DNA sequence: ATCAATATCCACCTGCAGATTCTACCAAAAGTGTATTTGGAAACTGCTCCATCAAAAGGCATGTTCAGCTGAACCAGCTGAACATGCCTTTTGAGAGCAGTTTCCAAATACACTTTTGGTAGAATCTGCAGGTGGATATTGAT
């Protein structure tokens, strides 16, 4: 019963799917400096990761989702044509 | 020169990718009226410019002379055009950044009046430099 969305808003949103009704009543909100191509959690449920377009990777923890612990700097450019990256 | 090869010129046909033409509108042209300038008629002065003279002097016209240069012939060689080819580099087609508008305002900046005020015209002094004077070198060419 947490939820995990992103966005090419340059954000990624944390969601509580039992409680949240009222249209970004949000629980979390994490932002980023480019779109993000994916967030993806962990099979323990406690790290998640997140992926964007230009070059960067990200670590949240379970422990205070604003901050991060690692930044994984990787380039995974997008493209039109280009199967996005995961 | 003659004949083969072969690219280029030139007739004839079709369709579609760009040319051309219709239509409803909004930024732009134009007519009034006023105010607000501004540049040409009129009238004058004074610096600088146009036609003359006179005593040199330094540059131009003309005339000799010869060292050194500009094509013309010719050619060893090099080096860069013409083709086979295969092979490999260049064309074509299947979402988010950012140029281009729009609000609208905190900040920037023209403009009326005065108050200074450093910059400029013009008189009154400096002195480094155009000349000169002379001696010692440094190129140059003959031999």
């Amino acid at each position: 019963w947490f939820l995990a969305t992103a966005s090419v808003d340059q954000t990624v949103k944390i969601w509580d799917l039992r409680q949240v009704r009222g249209k970004a009543s949000f629980l979390y909100s994490l932002p980023h400096r480019h779109p993000v191509n994916a967030a993806c959690f962990s099979p323990d449920g406690a790290r998640l990761l997140t992926t964007d377009q230009k070059s960067e990777i990200r670590v949240y923890s379970a422990s205070q989702w604003d901050c991060p612990l690692g930044l994984i700097p990787h380039p995974h450019r997008h493209f039109q044509h280009l199967t996005p990256i995961k």
